[PDB]
């Protein structure tokens, strides 16, 4: 299966400027693309990366995009003065030309190709290609908006012809909406499109009545395209998570793409003047890393715009270091949504309900700016240990490795003897792994996580449980598939616990989430819908320092993504407990826990039942969990 992540950079795409006072265009420089590699240099990601070329997009390729009237009219700029390179400006909306503009034009595009082709030939994983001109506003015949052609609906134009892909993801999170990939695949249901963007009730650049959450697409295409306008400035970092968890990520898995790609403007993060957002450049570590579980990881980063150039390089910095599987850092003081972005969130999931499993419910009755800067981020010596049972020797990835020093030993003796009488020397040894395991998983970033199989449930629960409370891990997240009740007590503020299980019991405080979920071929939807929409907003409010994952003797090809993208909490750092020796299981554990690519879900829609038992559970915790909602609270 592929490694490593592409960087597709040119200095080239640097040496063309505005020429001419106009204060509408002088933001976009050349320097955004110098800061944003150098940046990727100074902390070390750039030598991690695929250094792949740059190339030239032909003529054939930008006529899958554009009209050859204006291809013709664009290969003429090269050839124009000052004056004339001005009056062929004033024919757009928002763009200047240079002489080199149409040179760079066509290698901001064919580096997006080389990106495709580096995925989709299974040389890289995934990569990022650091362009300039930014194209996701570039039309059939238009240039606008700092676009000269439009990159990224290349990109999939491409991806469809060459490899035959039937279903693309197009993710734009600059803050503009790209209305030139939202035009181009109107019609096309291949092409999934979503958009977040200022719109400020379409008062905000570009001011189009279409930018509105009410354009679904058109006819084949309806339900195809996604709008989510921000009505007002200052949007945070859980405004921007409650639209992937309540509006992308729900579509984007149903979608189940075979290739995302990202309009990656980081003009949508702090400081930012054309923005004016409020979230963090550690944001954009968790919205590609949310995304890495689809089509198999492979995703295609593209840079559109981003002007704070500050901003712009931590905020890349965080992108390529989630691409490269570096932990996520840890997100704290999140909770609901603000007031206007849940009215954006609630009417655009009314309106795509004819079209979407996760939204269908709706339909029916039944239903000078300063910021901390950002800590480092550093890959573990070994990512994942692994404790199988005695003498089970299995292939483990190369940055995994198997699991007892004078100091771990004293210390389960000093705990049978307290709290356990038990003699049984295996549970002794499984309760010496796994304070191993915690204590290289917590003292140092030599080791991320790990996976420890055990026999007896209770002793090893409460051992892992209590062991990390006094690390100290301010707050632990457990995550327990299987039925019965656990040593684990959820009455002071350190512990939330997930809960999986076959019978239907009565949850009743609001650190506990119990999820019965009716057994049958409708699972796997409800589970996604589940992890989706509840477990994933509230871990992320809760914002644990350790997770714990358990998992009794007593069928979930789920287990892959939840264990991926439950790595967006706590830095990576989880512990999986499995009882019972399974090899798939096993397995499949160790490959996401080590960061390796989750495989497909496919093919659909779950059990009214489970619909509505998960939003009985909303309810019953949206008001401590703010995070959890879609919806404006009803006020008084
Ligand atoms: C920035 N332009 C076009 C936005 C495209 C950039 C992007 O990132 N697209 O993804 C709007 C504008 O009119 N700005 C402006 C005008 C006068 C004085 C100050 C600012
Ligand atoms: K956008
Ligand atoms: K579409
Ligand atoms: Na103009
Ligand atoms: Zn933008």
């Amino acid at each position: 299966a592929a490694s490593g992540s592409a960087l597709i950079f040119d200095e080239e795409m640097s040496r063309y400027k505005l020429l001419w006072t106009d204060p509408e265009c002088e933001i976009e420089v050349p320097e955004r693309l110098t800061v944003s590699y150098e940046a990727l240099r100074t902390h070390g990601l750039a030598q991690r990366c695929k250094a792949v070329p740059v190339r030239q997009a032909t003529e054939q390729e930008i006529l899958l995009a554009h009209s050859e009237e204006y291809l013709e009219a664009v290969k003429q700029t090269p050839g124009m003065n000052v004056e004339e390179l001005m009056a062929f400006s004033k024919k757009y909306n928002a763009v200047y030309f240079h002489q080199n503009i149409y040179h760079c034009a066509k290698l901001a595009a064919g580096a997006t190709l080389q990106l495709v082709d580096s995925v989709m030939k299974r040389e890289v994983r995934n990569g990022m290609a650091l362009v300039r001109p930014p194209g996701h506003h570039s039309q059939r015949s238009a240039a606008n908006g700092f676009c000269v052609f439009n990159n990224v609906a290349f990109a999939a134009l491409y991806a469809k012809k060459n490899y035959n892909l039937n279903r693309i993801l197009i993710v734009d999170w600059d803050v503009h909406h790209g209305q030139g990939i939202q035009y181009c695949f109107e019609e096309d249901p291949s092409v999934l499109y979503f958009s977040w963007h200022r719109y400020e009730h379409q008062s905000f650049w570009p001011n189009l009545p279409e930018s509105d959450y009410s354009s679904v697409g058109k006819g084949k295409g309806s339900g195809f395209n996604i709008n989510l306008p921000w009505n007002k400035v200052g949007m945070t970092n859980s405004d921007y998570l409650a639209a992937f968890f309540h509006v992308l990520l729900p579509v984007a898995y149903e979608f189940d793409p075979e290739l995302v790609i990202v309009s990656a403007g980081f003009d949508s993060a702090i400081g930012d003047p054309e923005g004016e957002m409020c979230a963090l450049p550690e944001i954009f570590a968790h919205l590609t890393h949310l995304l890495m579980p689809l089509a198999a990881g492979k995703m295609c980063v593209v840079l559109e715009g981003g002007y704070n150039l500050t901003s712009l390089g931590q905020s890349v910095c965080q992108t390529v270091h989630s691409l490269l599987g570096d932990p996520t850092p840890r997100i704290s003081g999140l909770g609901t949504a603000c007031d206007s972005a849940l009215e954006s969130i609630q009417n655009v999931r009314n309106v795509q309900s004819s079209y979407w499993s996760s939204f269908k419910h709706l339909a029916q009755s039944e239903t000078d700016i300063v910021w901390p800067e950002p800590l480092k981020r550093m890959p573990a010596s070994v990512r994942t240990v692994v404790v199988p049972p005695p003498g089970v020797e299995l292939t483990l990835p190369k940055n995994c490795q198997h699991s007892i020093s004078e100091s771990t030993a004293k210390e389960v003796q000093r705990i049978r003897d307290k709290h356990f009488d038990l003699t049984d020397q295996n549970i002794l040894r499984s309760l010496g792994n796994i304070i191993s395991v915690l204590d290289r998983m917590m003292r140092s970033d030599e080791v991320c996580n790990g996976c420890v199989v055990v026999s007896d449930l209770s002793v090893s629960v409460q051992c892992a449980l209590q062991h990390a409370l006094t690390e100290p891990a301010e707050r632990v997240l457990v995550v327990y598939v299987g039925d019965g009740e656990l040593p684990v007590k959820t009455n002071d503020g350190k512990v939330f616990l997930v809960q999986i299980c076959t019978k239907e019991t009565e949850d009743k405080c609001v650190n506990r989430l119990t999820l019965c979920l009716r057994e049958g071929e409708s699972l796997t939807a409800g589970f996604m819908q589940a992890l989706l929409g509840l477990i994933l907003p509230v871990a992320y409010e809760f914002n644990p320092a350790l997770v714990l994952g358990i998992v009794e003797e007593t069928l979930m090809r789920v287990w892959g993504h939840m264990t991926c993208l439950i790595q967006g909490l706590a830095r990576g750092r989880m512990l999986t407990l499995l009882q019972g020796y399974d090899k798939d299981l096993l397995e499949l554990t160790v490959s996401a826990l080590s960061g390796a690519s989750i495989s497909p879900l496919g093919p659909r829609a779950p059990k009214p039942e489970d619909v509505e038992m998960m939003e009985k559970q909303r309810q019953r915790l949206q008001e401590r969990w703010g995070l959890l909602r879609c919806t404006v609270s009803e006020s008084w």
